[PDB]
This record gives C-alpha cells, structure tokens and sequence, in this order.
C-alpha cells in the first residue's frame, strides 16, 4: 500500500536492513530462523507471529508506531533465544539480530529525527545483560 508516515518508511527500512544482515561469508542470518514455529508450545496462547507474518504487515504499512513493530520482532527474536541452546546457529543469529535491529533503529531514528518513541528504552546495554542473563541461566541446562 502508500506510505503517508517517515515512520512507516523507517520501519520499511530497519525490517530490510535486519533480514538482509550477512555474516563475513555472506550468509544471511534470518535465515536460520526461518522454521522457527510461529507458537512456543511453552506458550501456547501468545497470537502466532513469525518474519512472514511481520512482512505482511510491513509491506502493508500496517505498523504505524515504532513500539509495536519492535515488540513483534523482539518476540519472535526471544523465541528463538528461549527454544535452542546458547550453543546453536539459531540462538546465536538470533542475538547477533536483536543487536543489529537496536543498532539500526538507533540510526533511523537519529536521522529522522525520531526521540520520543518507547521502543527507544531497550537499549544495546539492556540488552546485553538480558542475553548474559540468560546465557548464565541456560548454561547447567546444556551439559
Ligand atoms: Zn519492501
């Protein structure tokens, strides 16, 4: 559809800048995730939401504030990160996303002049010390 908000445009280009990261091989990270099942089973009444799902409403200019298209895509992010070991390719392109989609948004929004958005709370340090957090937590688990 027609974009008529900077912000949809902004959103349009963190979600293409964020499936289209590559590691120093050229492989692109979204892709491991791409099997990802669209419900934890853990978390059974959580509306079903994956990058194809998000896409759409993307490309439909669906999301009209920052802060819900971040909670999509963190969610999808720490189901990844909740359901495979800290020793797997998913849990770790996982991470290596949410750290890139902060430092993108972080970018777009410095640009845009775009300061008073609530998904600008999460920040690179509140994220490492979720994802140390966890790593810590998860580490028993994996012997
Ligand atoms: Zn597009």
């Amino acid at each position: 559809m027609n974009v008529t908000l900077l912000i949809q445009e902004l959103i349009h280009n963190l979600f293409v800048s964020v499936m289209s990261h590559q590691d120093d091989e050229g492989r692109c990270y979204s892709d491991s995730l791409a099997e990802i099942p669209a419900v934890d089973p853990n978390f059974p009444n959580k509306p079903p939401l994956t990058f194809d799902i998000i896409r759409k409403n993307v490309e439909n200019n669906r999301y009209r504030r920052l802060d819900l298209f971040q909670e999509h895509m963190f969610e999808v992010l720490e189901r990844a990160r909740r359901m495979n070991r800290t020793d797997s390719e998913i849990y770790e392109d996982a991470v290596e996303l949410q750290q890139f989609f902060i430092k993108i948004r972080d970018e777009l929004c410095k640009n845009g002049e775009i300061l008073l958005s609530p998904a600008l709370s999460y920040t690179t340090k509140h994220l490492h010390n979720d994802v140390e957090k966890e790593r810590k937590e998860k580490l028993p688990k994996e012997i």
